[PDB]
């Protein structure tokens, strides 16, 4: 009943961020997006991810990851634009200063797909985080290895300047990691640890991965989202229904589309869309809360790509299916209810 | 009339391993298989065998081969984990200790796809059944230049601990070689000598490829599974049609999803499923025969997307075909029989 409204109700707001395509608008306004990830052998996800950013529907999507992962990552699509930088054989300033170019022309960076755990990749993802810190209009989603360094470095989330714009998205046993590392006691209430740990990580937005997912950032969900003389709830749920088949690379499907809304969102807050008739919202608290809307519509999302790639392929399905159906999966979530809503052609 | 009556019943009995898509399974848990090969220039075999089992239903697919090789096979597939380890500029112990850390991570090892016979790779896969011997749930197929290994040292498969958990799939003159190797003589009665072999190999499971498949493990087949006075067959005979046309990969393909199938009744025997409603089979006699169910299963499917294959494409069928196929005829053979007998989507 009141859960299916304010489903709808959220997905309509997070429906609000996307720009709409727009002749007056140019290459890149409608997203530039990085992946830092690829290391050695692990060049899946960060194509999954980056290739999910662009048929969800980033202008441009860069993948910033070692020269070995590049080479590979390179072949599978000549749209993808890949910074083969992060070379171990390189000074660590030297690898600061093209990381700081490439992220100078980013909305938001995607720390984590194909990461890895060894020193170099670690560290080329803290002077990542180091700089978008200081960069700050550049939002940030943290997903696989990037939560392994939150949980040993939670400070990199710490104190950030500007809007917040920071989403975690980490799984059962990141999650369990992250929430062991900030003291957060697992014999809680299950929907009360989410908001606790971001409470902890200075209200991130973290998208607790499971069953179904729960969002916070440790904040009530302000009237503007959340649906009397009671305390609006400071956790969403997602429950729509995915598909059966475990894939491996689900996770950068949902950083993908992540990042895009993320961007989208915080572009539309400062006014970059106002002169195509998407002018910033009024609230503050939407402004505020760009990055749940974009985590509660990434999540969505997810689901219901997941749900129909299975629908197509059953027990055979792949992930490299879900980047296919990708475009189709927005055009049902997204485009053609916005559309009839009359935010134009989304 | 009795022979399709009993191929139609062992067919069931390998449905019944098969676990189902379900909320409660996560990734992972319907099956982590690894392809150990991938030499020099061989890099179609351990993709088509890898490929195979992730289109078959593998949650996560590994190749473990030399890095020239893995470099082309990360090209064909980002779904595919394909690790550069067995590097012949790395220390043995190197070597061995990346190779137990993968597999360690795994239900069941394929060694052999493009495993060639020079001494770097032979000792590769030698360490690879060491360390799989030592880990008891570990399950093995055997295929290509694995077998040369087996021909040249049979103790690496005879006297492992756990259940029975190897399955060979000789093609005529591995099968040849094999006797030999274990003095079988060749002039006893034809389906005699697959049977002989696998005593003589400890009661592995063996897949005597031929116009018909003998599959063994030396034991009569217990009255769970064959169908007076007199006793069980030794033997399966399995004479499913396939098609005409000789592809180069058709044995990665069989090799593939036999890996599969293994994996996923070993996990079904264990008590993987019982959760989901596949609890174990109460007959002690189908948990030791696993690994015959799995062979039997993946040579009636192999020889299916054979003649499917060759149905739609004749004389030009190529084994990349067959991948593309993989997934509706799993839908034919296990997937929609096994949900309307009631065991769940499949
Ligand atoms: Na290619």
């Amino acid at each position: 009943h009141m859960a299916s409204k304010q489903h709808a109700h959220i997905l309509s707001l997070a429906r609000s961020m996307i720009p709409p395509l727009h002749p007056k608008l140019h290459k890149g306004q409608a997203g530039r997006i990085g992946v830092l990830g690829g290391s050695g052998d692990y060049s899946g996800a960060p194509y999954f991810s980056s290739m999910g950013a662009m048929r969800f529907g980033a202008d441009l999507a860069h993948v910033i990851c070692e020269p070995s992962a590049g080479a590979v990552i390179k072949t599978y699509s000549p749209d993808l634009i890949v910074h083969t930088i992060l070379d171990p054989q390189k000074s660590r300033e030297d690898i600061r200063s093209a990381l700081k170019g490439v992220m100078s022309r980013l909305h938001v960076l995607i720390i984590g797909p194909g990461l890895g755990r060894d020193d170099h990749m670690q560290s080329c993802a803290k002077i990542a985080f180091e700089l978008a810190k200081d960069m700050e209009q550049m939002g940030v989603v943290v997903d696989a290895d990037g939560l392994w360094l939150v949980q040993n470095e939670p400070k990199v989330v710490m104190d950030w300047p500007g809007v917040p714009r920071i989403i975690l998205t980490p799984n059962v046993m990141e999650f369990k990691r992250l929430c062991d590392t900030m003291k957060i006691n697992a014999s809680g209430p299950h929907t009360s640890l989410c908001p606790q740990l971001a409470t902890a990580l200075g209200n991130a937005t973290i998208i607790q991965k499971g069953p179904s997912d729960i969002i916070s950032n440790g904040l009530k969900i302000p009237f503007a989202l959340l649906s009397e003389s009671e305390e609006e709830q400071n956790y969403l749920e997602v429950k729509v229904e995915g598909g059966l088949k475990r894939v491996g690379g689900q996770g950068d499907i949902l950083s993908g589309s992540t990042g895009v809304l993320l961007a989208w969102g915080s572009e539309w807050v400062r006014g970059t869309y106002e002169h195509v008739g998407h002018p910033p919202p009024q609230d503050k608290a939407i402004k505020e809360n760009i990055p749940v809307l974009a985590a509660y519509g990434a999540s969505t999302f997810n689901r219901t790509v997941s749900k129909r790639g299975f629908q197509k392929k059953g027990r055979s399905m792949v992930t490299g299916d879900l980047v296919d159906m990708v475009g189709e999966v927005y055009e049902e979530v997204f485009g053609n209810p916005g559309e009839v809503e009359g935010r134009g052609k989304l």
